[PDB]
């Protein structure tokens, strides 16, 4: 009846602010949320729906241990990691599926489209991640320079599939996305590699249209965010069958335009 779930900021899915100053409490749509503040988000809404429809009771946290999830030298780290570990019940957020993690969590069905994207100032000009480019990277007079943020389901992507572009990009990696947009528009980067969802949001909500992401096409695979849940868990089914109710409803498309909507 009472589950232990875990998050992490990553704007605009899971957002962090401090409680309301003159009351001292979470107000509007945001829900208490601790540190390994007030949680909203389009996550946190998921996650809100989940709790009513199925009827538990929660206790929120941030990870500090990592981020979304890495394995180093046999452990995991994240997200991933609380809920391997057992020490949460499920983590919620922009939580990549794939096939390493699937391994040792369970996921719940997929609740938003993923994948790789890439991220250029309008005015440069590359065809995709096709482009020998970023696939022969010191093949160029002036090395082209693209990076990630290393640690998650991106990186691992492109370790795993080209190593050769990997190795080039290890000196471009980026702490965060708010960095990492920086310098691709201070032209520090010439491209940011990142979870679809995000970037391309972050494309729709640019101070002036000036960031535009490119399919990767072929080069990538879709996948989508789940809800990780215990090997075996008994949440998977409840979980699933909910949100199969919320995107059959059109909750969850009407939670996109609510959190996921820009005007660029
Ligand atoms: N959703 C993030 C992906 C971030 C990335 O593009 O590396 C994860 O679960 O790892």
């Amino acid at each position: 009846q009472h589950l232990t779930v875990a998050t992490l900021e990553e704007r605009p899915f899971v957002i962090v602010e401090p409680a309301d100053p003159i009351s001292g409490t979470c107000i509007r749509d945001s829900v208490p949320c601790r540190s390994q503040r007030c949680c909203k988000g389009f996550c946190i809404d998921i996650l809100k729906r989940l709790a009513h429809t199925i009827g538990f009771s929660y206790d929120l946290y941030l990870v500090t241990n990592g981020k979304h999830g890495k394995k180093i030298d046999g452990v995991w780290n994240g997200m991933i990691g609380e809920v391997f570990y057992q020490r949460a019940d499920m983590a919620i957020g922009s939580l990549t599926i794939n096939e390493e993690r699937s391994e040792i969590v369970d996921f719940s069905v997929p609740f938003v489209e993923t994948g790789i994207s890439v991220m250029v100032a309008r005015g440069t000009t590359v065809s995709g991640l096709s482009d020998r480019k970023f696939q022969r990277p010191q093949e160029q007079y002036p090395p082209l320079k693209f990076g990630t943020v290393p640690n998650g389901s991106t990186e691992k992507n492109i370790r795993s599939n080209y190593p050769d572009m990997h190795s080039y990009m290890v000196r471009y990696n980026q702490p965060r996305v708010e960095e990492a947009l920086t310098q691709l528009k201070a032209g520090k980067l010439d491209a940011f590699i990142y979870d679809a969802a995000v970037l391309n949001y972050m494309a729709r909500k640019d101070e002036g249209c000036k960031l535009v992401t490119i399919g990767s096409g072929k080069v990538f695979a879709t996948t989508g965010y789940g809800i990780a849940l215990h090997k075996g868990s008994r949440w998977k089914r409840p979980i699933d069958l909910a949100l199969l109710q919320f995107l059959g409803d059109d909750e969850i498309e009407m939670l996109e335009r609510l959190w996921l909507s820009g005007i660029c």
